[PDB]
C-alpha cells in the first residue's frame, strides 16, 4: 500500500527506470523474490546478466533460476572472487551458461591486478561483462562496520575500512567505494587492486539493478544512484524512507 | 582367454595399483567411463572426505554421476588446478549446500614470473593447500597422440606448435598441463610447466588415493606413465585401452 508511493518518490527523485519497494517487517529473501521478479520482466531471452556477489545477489539468483534455464539468460561475473559466486551459481542447473572471471576479488598490489586484467582469460570475461544487457549488484554501507560482508569476507581489513570511512565513502559496489555524493572516492588503494570492471565500465550495462536494504544503508543507496552506478532499485520499506529523507 | 577380470588382475600387479576397475568394449565408453569411476570413488570415499578434483571429460561426467553421493555424503570437493570455468559442468550439477573450494585464477600464466606470482597470493596459496590435503583424487589423462582431439589443445590452453614441440621432447602426455615421459618423468625444459598455477604432479602425490578415469587405445602409453610414475595409483579405463596398456 505504502509501497506504490515510496516507490513514485524514489522514481522520480533520483531518476530511475525501475524501482520495487517491498513491504517491511524476513527482509533479505523477500528482497531476492522482488529482485527476481523485476529482472523476469526485464530480461528478454537469450540475454546476458551480469552479477556480482553478497547475500541480496545470490538470494536473488535462486529466485531467478527457473527463469534462467528456460529462458536461456547468459550470466558473467562482474568481479573476481570466483567463491563468493558459488552459493548464487550452485543453486542453477549445469547446462546454464555461466562466465566466471578467473581471478581473485583483490590482488596483493595495483601491478598485480594490472597484470591480471591483461591476462587473456581475465580480458575476455571483463569484456562480455561490460556488454552485459542487465546488471544485478548488492550495496555496502560503511556504516555497517563489521557486519559488511566485503569485511565478513576477508576482503579489506578493519583498519582499511576505518580509514576508507575517514575519506569519506559511505558505500561500495563491488569493492567501490563513493562518497556521499556519489562521486568515487580517488585515494583508495584497494581501487587499483580490484581485478573486476570498475564503476565507470559498469555504466556502459544500460538496465544496473540495486539489490539492498537496511536502513543502515539508506544513505549508501542514496549515494549509489546520484552517482548512476544503478538506475533501478530494489529496496524495503523502512529504508526507502529513510533514503527519501537522507 | 582373457576378459576384464583378468585384465584388472594383471594391471593391479603390474603397475602395483591400489584399485582398478576395466570396463567391457562392447553404450558409449567417456559416459560409462564415468559411471565406473564414481562407483569407485563412492566405495572409497568416507562422509566428510575431500575429494581433489581434475578437469576434462573423464572427470566431469565423473563428478556429475557422484553429485547425488557428494550432497547424502558432505564430501567436500577442491580443484587441482586453475581455470575456473573447466570444472563448472561438472561443479554446476551439485546442490548449493555443496562445499567446492575452487582456486581463483586461470589454469595457465602468460609467464612463470606470473605465475609464481600468482601462486603466492593469499587466496590461491590456500585453495594449493586445501588442495594437497585431500584424502582421493580424481585426474584425467591427456596424450600427445590425440593430437587436435585432446582436451588440453581444444580448450586453448596450449597451441599446436606447442604440442607439437612438447612431443619432439619425449612426452607422451599429461596430468593437469604437466607432460611426461615414457618413464613416467615430468619433462624439463618445457615452459607451460612453471607457467600453470596448481598443484605440480610431485605434490599430488601426497595424496593417498589417485584415481586416473581415461580410455581409448591412443592414451594407451599416456595412461601407463602415469602409472609408472606413481601419479595415478588406481585406474578405470576401458578394455581395449586395458588390453593396449598391457602390451606397452
Ligand atoms: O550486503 P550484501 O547484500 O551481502 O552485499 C553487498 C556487497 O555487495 C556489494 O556490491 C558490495 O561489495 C558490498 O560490499
Ligand atoms: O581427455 P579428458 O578426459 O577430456 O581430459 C584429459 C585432460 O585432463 C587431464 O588431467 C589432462 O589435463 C588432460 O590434458
Amino acid at each position: 500500500e505504502g509501497c506504490l508511493e515510496y516507490e513514485t518518490q524514489l522514481r522520480r527523485q533520483f531518476s530511475l527506470q525501475h524501482v520495487r519497494v517491498i513491504p517491511g517487517l524476513d527482509v533479505g529473501g523477500r528482497l531476492g523474490i522482488g529482485a527476481a521478479h523485476m529482472l523476469m520482466s526485464l530480461l528478454q531471452p537469450q540475454q546476458m546478466l551480469a552479477i556480482g556477489f553478497g547475500e541480496a545477489t545470490m538470494n536473488t539468483l535462486q529466485r531467478l533460476s527457473g527463469f534462467i534455464s528456460s529462458q536461456q539468460i547468459r550470466l558473467v561475473t562482474l568481479s573476481g572472487g570466483v567463491g563468493s559466486y558459488m552459493t548464487g551459481i550452485g543453486q542453477l542447473n549445469a547446462a546454464c551458461s555461466v562466465n566466471i572471471i578467473p581471478a581473485p576479488l583483490r590482488a596483493s598490489s595495483a601491478d598485480i591486478a594490472r597484470t591480471l586484467k591483461n591476462e587473456n582469460c581475465v580480458k575476455d570475461v571483463l569484456l562480455a561483462a561490460q556488454a552485459a544487457d542487465v546488471a544485478i549488484v548488492g550495496i555496502g554501507a560503511v556504516s555497517q562496520q563489521d557486519d559488511a560482508t566485503i569485511i565478513r569476507s576477508g576482503y579489506i581489513s578493519q583498519g582499511e575500512q576505518l580509514m576508507i570511512g575517514r575519506k569519506g565513502a559511505v558505500g561500495d559496489i563491488l569493492g567501490y567505494f563513493f562518497d556521499a555524493k556519489g562521486d568515487v572516492v580517488t585515494n583508495i588503494k584497494i581501487h587499483n587492486e580490484l581485478i573486476g570492471l570498475p564503476l565507470s565500465a559498469l555504466k556502459t550495462i544500460p538496465v544496473r539493478v540495486g539489490v539492498a536494504g537496511g536502513e543502515n544503508k539508506a544513505e549508501a543507496i542514496a549515494a549509489a544512484m546520484k552517482g548512476g552506478y544503478i538506475n533501478a532499485l530494489v529496496t524495503d520499506q523502512d529504508t526507502a524512507a529513510a533514503i527519501l529523507r537522507s
